[PDB]
């Protein structure tokens, strides 16, 4: 028993991190096979930033201006290219750590583990969300660019995040492994205003099913709630639409717990309505909107 | 920017966790050099739990009935003791990815990370704190025994905690590495009600320090405080007592911010008095108590 916010074991991807200089620039890369990835703005200094035109900046780069360095080993560069906004460079060394990868776009909602790292060096991890801003609340300081966001099923590391940015008011904006940023974002230090950040409705449900198997009950009502009605409270509550295919992915929460989705609603619906009136949920005073439906039951069940 | 619950990064640990299993009972084990250390209730039935007697039930084991499983591969048990509440169990290799480590004891009010295990298999990591009552709030199925808590100063694991126990009360009870359970615990199955869960004082006034350093600055007020002062509403609120050694430990974070330790006391005081009144502090609608001093400076400053 107990829930808490989890991040997958690291160790596959602490395998694959290596450190990234150009010029002045150091930040970390990500050594899958023989390509090393990291942020084209490797290739940058500040004020470049301002307004790179990274074509132009990248021209003036050879394959030995890119200095890589796994642990305290420098890797031979034998060639790079720009994808979207990574650089691939190809060292003359396979990792040998290579795990089982597969490079995925996740959609706004989804969660995801960050190894984040300085010099190549991983400093920690911890578990965040896709928000349906395609902003992350990240901790990310100078040299963190190139750490990367990651599922775990089973063998298999799904890459679905580099660091790229943060924006003005301090939220994250990053690539997937193909170098296409999620949402508007840019790699430009300009002003790039996230949209409205929306609560991930169907998150919330999945951690109120997660706290009712885990004992915490007091939220649970006398009310039932249609999809159309539950609606209105989360337009006016700045919460995600709630669809039938929300519903059907907590089927199983449902079934395990015998609390019907729409009963389940509201709750949250009068969740929303009276608030917490000091009370807690899973140790929060909020409603927690970081677990899918997929990892309240990996970590209900137990899965490794 | 940002501040996040932040684990270690868990690979050092995840090359040491083997399973144990003894007749029917499976659980985790921590493989470092030559030795496997275990909870000794791998030898208990369920039945044995409500009253174990674990010299007499040992009595019966030999080294051969304690099976030793490193992903697919057995491991060849030559030696057995009880140390405390462990296990140690020889086996005849050392185990390869053995990290620079320590086993250390930490006081309540130090934070650490847990890889949560089955069948000597990572599921995940997540950051702790040892509870002033001697508990921890962690994520733990059936089969979780034996995963294990730990800090990592740059190469060196200190091992603090192992899993034997979840009290009728959902929280967790543990040892060290030598076996011996953080507070008045016993690997029983039995009426073992913990006490007061205090708040952790000194780790509040860290991450208000945290907060501000980013931007997160609306709580604090125009008033200070004294220890003695501060501490009749600490009482009040099942706060752990201030002392100098907190106000000391603290300096470094009152320097950088230029905010006095006690002034930063006097805005937890009105927030004791006042609550959040429906805002937030670094995302959280309570005041978080699973950051140190420590944590904070590494988190802010970047340590890898
Ligand atoms: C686009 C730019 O500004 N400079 C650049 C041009 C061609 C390049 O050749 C290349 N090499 C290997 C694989 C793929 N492509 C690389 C960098
Ligand atoms: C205490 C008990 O009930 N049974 C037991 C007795 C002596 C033991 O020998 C031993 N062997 C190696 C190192 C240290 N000790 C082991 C297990």
């Amino acid at each position: 028993s107990g829930f808490r916010k989890m991040a997958f074991p690291s160790g596959k991807v602490e395998g694959c991190m290596v450190q990234v200089t150009c010029g002045t620039t150091t930040l970390n890369g990500l050594w899958l096979d023989d390509v090393v990835y990291c942020p084209r703005h490797v290739i940058c200094t500040s004020e470049d930033m301002l307004n790179p035109n990274y074509e132009d900046l990248l021209i003036r780069k050879s394959n030995h201006n890119f200095l890589v360095q796994a642990g305290n080993v420098q890797l031979r560069v034998i060639g790079h290219s720009m994808q979207n906004c990574v650089l691939k460079l190809k060292v003359d060394t396979a990792n040998p750590k290579t795990p089982k990868y597969k490079f995925v776009r996740i959609q706004p909602g989804q969660t995801f583990s960050v190894l984040a790292c300085y010099n190549g060096s991983p400093s920690g991890v911890y578990q965040c969300a896709m928000r349906p801003n395609f902003t992350i609340k990240g901790s990310f300081l100078n040299g963190s660019c190139g750490s990367v966001g990651f599922n775990i099923d089973y063998d298999c590391v799904s890459f679905c995040y580099m660091h790229h940015m943060e924006l003005p008011t301090g939220v994250h904006a990053g690539t997937d492994l193909e170098g296409n940023f999620y949402g508007p974002f840019v790699d430009r230090q300009t002003a790039q205003a996230a949209g409205t950040d929306t609560t991930i409705t169907v998150n919330v449900l999945a951690w109120l099913y997660a706290a009712v198997i885990n004992g915490d009950r007091w939220f649970l009502n006398r009310f039932t709630t249609t999809l159309n009605d539950f609606n209105l409270v989360a337009m006016k509550y700045n919460y995600e639409p709630l669809t039938q295919d929300h519903v059907d992915i907590l089927g199983p929460l449902s079934a395990q717990t015998g609390i019907a989705v729409l009963d389940m609603c509201a709750s949250l619906k009068e969740l929303l309505q009276n608030g917490m009136n000091g009370r807690t949920i899973l140790g929060s005073a909020l409603l927690e909107d970081e677990f899918t439906p997929f990892d309240v039951v990996r970590q209900c069940s137990g899965v490794t």
